């Protein structure tokens, strides 16, 4: 599925994301346009051998098993299939446990690279929440 920008953002308030670890729900919406531009059948393959799975591109390397990632850890206890749903429960569900994980939301590079320190606020202009 690929999302509307306010479609994300309201999917992602009732799931619990808004000001989740303090990351305002601008973070998460400009997090996923960069990741995945807001589709959840979104795949990237790493230089490690691991893959980034789905609208928050999260990865086989620790969160979830794609059975192709050896030396791996699935610390979502999810295939990384269920990150592609048009139903982005698991993606979220993870999402929590990798932002608490000690590095909040720098665990997203471009999330480091193209969000940080920008107008986040921008990502949720004019969407009714
Ligand atoms: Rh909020
Ligand atoms: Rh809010
Ligand atoms: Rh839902
Ligand atoms: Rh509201």
């Amino acid at each position: 599925k690929v999302f509307g920008r306010c479609e994300l953002a309201a999917a992602m308030k009732r799931h619990g994301l808004d000001n989740y670890r303090g990351y305002s729900l601008g973070n998460w919406v400009c997090a996923a346009k960069f990741e995945s531009n807001f589709n959840t059948q979104a795949t990237n393959r790493n230089t490690d051998g691991s893959t980034d799975y789905g609208i928050l591109q999260i990865n086989s390397r620790w969160w979830c098993n794609d059975g192709r990632t050896p030396g791996s850890r699935n610390l979502c206890n999810i295939p990384c299939s269920a990150l592609l749903s048009s139903d982005i429960t698991a993606s979220v569900n993870c999402a929590k446990k990798i932002v608490s994980d000690g590095n909040g939301m720098n665990a997203w590079v471009a999330w480091r690279n193209r969000c940080k320190g920008t107008d986040v606020q921008a990502w949720i202009r004019g969407c009714r929440l």
